[PDB]
């Protein structure tokens, strides 16, 4: 839908693993009236990361919700090279740099406001049987003071009809520290382990992403911090064996804190769901109120 020509570039606005996002404003009419929007690229546009990326737009385009960000259209050059994602710009980034550096402003019952709206999409993801694999702050982004959006899904599989989990190891850098054991050991994604995810991301908006609180400083911490490469995967599994956690950040409620340690369970099965997440943030929430 999206002719290159009228894509002007305005600047990046974030880095992913092969791939970015650019601000741009289409401006068909060359007369700078066009809206600003952001548009997604890859980075190194092999076959596979090709391929992957038409589904992530195929998966992008089937969710309709009010804390995913919208699908615009595609664009490409040159018969089909240069595949690029267009999305709705959301003026206020990404929630991990939004939420650094407006901390003094934002209190625990705007966090819980956010926890909720991300359990609600989450949700929306579950019923379509999508597994989103990559939940982080990193990947939420600010629409306004009131509201976030699930941002990117790039790592996002579709679960086979006949099974809970979707198995996958694919080469490169995993965000281990927000991983499930079953994920670390047996490489098994599914809606539990996005509830376990769902628990980091809760523990990372309560740190306020102060930055020596990070999952990955804190976890680097807790194994010994002399530790070599795949010998970190190997004791982050075992400390997450022996039921080692994250601590309870700065001033969090024993609540919150408790809902974290819920979603941390070893056991797959025992994990909460996102609507019971979501129906226990909003109860206390409104207790706050
Ligand atoms: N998620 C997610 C992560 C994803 C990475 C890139 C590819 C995979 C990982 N990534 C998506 C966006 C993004 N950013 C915006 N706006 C935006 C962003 C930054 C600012 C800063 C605010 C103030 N200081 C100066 C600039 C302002 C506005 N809008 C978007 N729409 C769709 C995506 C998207 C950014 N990183």
């Amino acid at each position: 839908q999206f002719e290159e020509r009228h894509l002007k570039f305005l600047q990046q606005l974030g880095k992913g693993n092969f791939g970015s996002v650019e601000m741009c404003r289409y401006d068909p009419l060359q007369d700078n009236t066009g809206e600003v929007v952001a548009v997604k690229k890859l980075q190194h546009s092999t076959e596979e990361h090709l391929r992957d990326f038409e589904r992530e737009i195929e998966i992008l385009k089937s969710l309709q919700h009010d804390n995913i960000v919208k699908y615009k259209g595609v664009c490409y050059s040159a018969g089909r090279r240069n595949l690029k994602l267009i999305m709705e710009y959301l003026p206020y980034g990404s929630l991990r740099d939004y939420l650094q550096k407006h901390k003094e402003r934002i209190d625990h019952i705007k966090l819980l406001q956010y926890t909720s709206q991300i359990c609600k999409g989450m949700e929306y993801l579950g019923t379509k049987r999508y597994i989103h694999r990559d939940l982080a702050t990193r990947n939420i982004l600010v629409e306004n003071e009131n509201r976030v959006k699930i941002g990117d899904f790039g790592l996002t599989k579709v679960l086979p009809q006949d099974k809970e989990y979707y198995k996958v190891k694919e080469p490169g850098e995993s965000p281990i520290f927000w991983y499930a054991p079953e994920s670390l050991t047996e490489s098994k994604f599914s809606v539990a382990s996005d509830v376990w995810s769902f628990g980091v991301v809760l523990y990372e908006l309560f740190t306020y992403i102060e930055k020596s609180k990070s999952p990955p400083a804190e976890f680097m911490r807790m194994i010994g911090n002399d530790k070599q490469g795949q010998m970190i995967v190997f004791h982050l599994i075992e400390l997450l064996k022996n039921n080692g956690r994250l601590p309870r950040p700065d001033g969090c409620p024993d609540e919150i804190y408790m809902i974290m340690t819920e979603c941390w369970n070893n056991n797959v099965n025992q994990r909460p769901s996102f609507r019971d997440l979501a129906l226990r943030v909003d109860q206390i929430r409104d207790n706050m109120a």
